[PDB]
């Protein structure tokens, strides 16, 4: 009321507390933690943020048409105690053809640089079904990799080949084989692993193909390697992708890892569209400045995961919820993982149903019940909703912390990669992989890891090394 | 000394205070503001940051080869009062072929997410000449656009067509013509301006071509439009680029604008390599979470500008140094602009010469003296050094603030775009452009804007509107 | 007068820009001929294409400044034929003035087949026979081998 | 010691007897039987050979960068009785793409023609695994021909 009266003529055009239905399908919804930078109240700063993020500037321009005002972002709700502002963005503003970076430019672009706000954090977003129809979403999912690996009822066990850099193609392939033949299913390139002169990319791909062939023949179990395809340009990325394709691995045995933050959302969308049959591994390296709680300006991990799911990433790192070495808590990481893995989640502020069909459809209710029961959904009915994005759990994880994270995760529908958790095991990479599989089996059987390690030497050695 | 003794075996491998020559060409140099997250001193947290950013993890992995330890990032200097840590990264770690996002993944990637640090801000970086040889740098520069525009001895005057979104192709072209025929040289797409359904991209390009043709014929002066080519994927971006190319504009009359942060560094490098003859307009929308001083985790504006120059961007927004609406001060913005515009700058912590030749070369000294004298350098001798990256000054700027920013800028070698400074002028876009040109002429003649506006109605109206 | 030439020292370790700068420094100082050192190739710190482009720019600058033509001898010895011809075509499509570039081949290490292939594919290009490794054949301290005269005669025949 | 003190400034950049790990993977190792050709001792001749076979000449050139010194071949060991010199060549010097004749041009190229040495025989070389990854190696082997011929034992 009073804050509305404090608004000038320009700011009033971007504030509508009497918006009749924010969830009518015309508006993406964004909740911002907002603290003004000085001399502006919360509502004035929110109006400036909405103008700078939809259509306007610090002033009313004389070129403003009545049609332009329809595209205005409007503040439709404010919590004064929490400093929360809700903004409805007409998704007509966004670039057509499922352009996610255009959305990020609108909502988490210039507004982060504004001195009018001392804190601007996009906590959550809500995608209407009409807007959700515009975007690709995932095409390859965790269920497809589960089918390829024949891994069900447990998290897909993965590793990151440590050292991060400095190994040759032969050494990297040897480490990948050592993890694979030890029982591990998933091996990923470290995020900066690329065509370095001491580890050439084609040699690395060929050696990884040979190592995976040997591991598959020895264990009788399929294996998956996630190749980092982040390059200087598109041509190098697609050349590396085609090099992986023409190796040639079995279909499903390789995933395309892209550094989403650094390489860009364009690279993620290009990989998703060019290779819909390949698991797109979204690596979120560099996300911290956006998502760290110490940083007042940015967007939450939940928003990043939601936009990664929208962009078509098959999976994205979500965080260990403070169990690992990455910041910082379960309330962000587990919530984001549930939101990207579930057909419907809470989440932080918006009830996000990833269905693209009518709200009260009986088939939608059946799909939600099946998704809650952990059955595969959207296989023959992919039009109904967005496919799930697989959470990927990494960062300072050893087998001893496998059970606690699941205790925070609430489920086992995720890929877990442990670089130092296995390669820093005193008895080698294969011993670390065996210890990880032993910890997973102990969790599956309900046996405590200390009790389980009495008959499993690798698990006991991992507990002894990783407890100090 | 004591902090070195506090280090364990793993951390000692990433700390070398006795590094004999950090500037030997083997190491990129990075200065980090670092505050530990808890239970770790400054040296321990710096060692973890260096390990996580070069080769290692929280532990020593048994796969580590002696060759791997050579690629270790080493902390070679620490200021305890300022909480500053210097890390030398062997640039052998970085992906070959001039991949900049690989560098960003190494140095400002995973380390931002580490809970071991409560503050981690990359304040500055230093590129050795041997490393600088590996990267493209700019190919089209501000000097080429100055030659095309026939604009010398004053900043290139530019505008952003406000409203940011909501105008049709005809209205946008009309606003661009109104600025161009008013004396303004440069018109840019707003950062999210793309193929929206109400402003189709091909229609916008054709209408902008017609408007620029009309403005060029009426004024007898060439004009430049910067088109936003940020798309969902590479194919859409190149389709829009080719659409601009086959419009067909005069060569030099169009620039390719890319949202570098959101669309990604891969898009910037791809635009640089595919179109070296086109001004690559780096728009840094979303940079704030990286660069805002309120955010303890990220990298400085200077580092972003330096990496944009390395990636081949012809120009990048640098900030109004607190004069405009964007945060927040001259010490970051002006320093970054000088570092990307000069052949050699201070800068924050490293003396960065952008020459790729011997440090004491007489020709290098002559080139530096010519660059200080504002002569065009590196035309016939582009091997010698990296071409300058033009600073672009935008954000809450009206003509009344044109003189003060130059007072902080120390030069007029920049493109200045004013969206609300001209389109919010009460007498229209052409009146705003005339007021901006009048303010520029008043600065060039030393006449105060209040004195100059007595014989120039547009400048007086702009002052009256923008002084309150 | 003899054609004045130089070899860019250091032999290795210079970037493409530093190499082109040294070549320009010799060229603008009155020197006519600049050659790749015999192992100078597509090293990671001095990429071959960047070296060729920078040498082309430096030769252009020296030619305009001095008003005299300049010649650079590029080492085209590679691992295989395909790499050698790729480097040769990279030199040709730089594109230098015809006669301003010579092809340097390590005739002993790379082999006589490389020398003959360079001669037959590029008869209009000066074939620079570098004889690195010849000493074991030609050193007087070595009782087994062949004289320098024999090596020169077979080079001229090839 | 005394041979180290006999060296000049130029030769000292190609002699490092305190090389910490010659087998760290950065260096191809070469052992040379070396007898100097007159007025140079074993260490000076070895330094000249290392300079001529990695980056240097008979003098210090003014174009030498600090990066260039990182590519210097260094004599890291000497057997005075056997006239043996160990030189660590950073394999960064070698042409990329598995170029073997480039390696031979470096190590057994110009140095054979030097008059500063009266005997220069490369007895042995050691390839680090990181260097060995760069090169092809045999693809068809004696085992393949044994399988084709059905000839074993
Ligand atoms: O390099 C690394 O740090 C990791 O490989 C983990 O290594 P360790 O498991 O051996 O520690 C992961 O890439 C990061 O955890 C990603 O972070 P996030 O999951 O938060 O996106
Ligand atoms: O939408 C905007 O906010 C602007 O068009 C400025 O508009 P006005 O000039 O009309 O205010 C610019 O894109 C930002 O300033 C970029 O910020 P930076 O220069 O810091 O990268
Ligand atoms: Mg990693
Ligand atoms: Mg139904
Ligand atoms: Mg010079
Ligand atoms: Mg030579």
């Amino acid at each position: 009321t009073q804050l509305i009266k404090t608004l000038n003529i320009h700011q009033k055009g971007y504030v509508n507390f009497d918006l009749p239905n924010p969830k009518n399908g015309e508006y993406l919804l964004a909740v911002f933690h907002l603290i003004s930078g000085g001399k502006l109240n919360i509502l004035q700063a929110a109006a400036e943020v909405a103008a700078e993020s939809s259509t306007g500037t610090n002033f009313n321009v004389n070129t403003e048409t009545p049609f332009s005002k329809e595209m205005n972002a409007v503040v439709y709700q404010i919590d004064l105690d929490q400093n929360l502002v809700w903004i409805a963005y007409p998704w007509r503003l966004f670039d057509r053809g499922g352009n996610v970076q255009n959305i990020l430019t609108y909502i988490v672009g210039n507004v982060l640089g504004m001195k009018e706000v001392s804190a601007l954090k996009l906590l959550d977003v809500w995608f209407p079904p009409a807007m959700l129809e515009q975007y690709d979403g995932p095409s390859y999912t965790l269920d497809d990799m589960r089918k390829y690996l024949n891994v069900y009822d447990r998290p897909i066990l993965g590793t990151i080949i440590k050292p991060k850099m400095g190994l040759t193609s032969a050494e990297y392939a040897e480490a990948a084989y050592d993890f694979w033949v030890g029982g591990g299913d998933f091996v990923k390139n470290d995020e900066p692993q690329a065509n370095q002169d001491f580890c050439p990319y084609d040699k690395m791909v060929r050696n990884v193909k040979a190592a995976m062939d040997k591991a598959v023949k020895e264990t009788g179990n399929k294996k998956v390697h996630s190749f980092n395809v982040s390059a200087a340009d598109f041509d190098t990325m697609i050349e590396r992708c085609e090099l992986i394709r023409n190796a040639g691995f079995e279909p499903g045995s390789y995933a395309f890892l892209i550094d989403g933050i650094t390489a860009g959302w364009m690279a993620v969308q290009t990989l998703r569209r060019k290779y819909p049959d390949v698991f797109i591994h979204f690596h979120r390296a560099g996300h911290g400045s956006f998502t760290r709680p110490e940083n007042p300006i940015g967007f939450s991990v939940l928003v990043l995961s939601k936009f990664a799911r929208l962009a078509g990433a098959s999976g994205i790192h979500t965080g260990t919820a403070g169990v690992g070495k990455m910041q910082g808590s379960p309330e962000e990481d587990v919530v984001a993982a549930q939101n990207i893995l579930r057909f419907k989640d809470k989440g932080h502020f918006f009830e996000q149903e990833w269905s693209k069909i009518f709200e009260g459809d009986k088939d939608a209710i059946t799909i939600a019940q099946a998704d809650t029961a952990r059955h595969v959904i959207l296989e023959d009915d992919s039009w109904r909703g967005v496919k799930k994005c697989c959470p990927i759990i990494s960062g300072g994880l050893n087998p001893t912390l496998l059970k606690p994270f699941i205790d925070v995760m609430g489920n086992i529908d995720f890929i877990t990669t442990m670089g130092a958790g296995c390669h820093a095991h005193p008895k080698g990479t294969t011993a670390g992989a065996k210890a990880l599989v032993q910890a997973c089996e102990a969790y599956q059987k309900g046996i405590d890891i200390k009790e389980y390690a009495k008959t499993h030497k690798e698990l006991e050695e991992a507990i002894e090394f990783f407890t100090k």
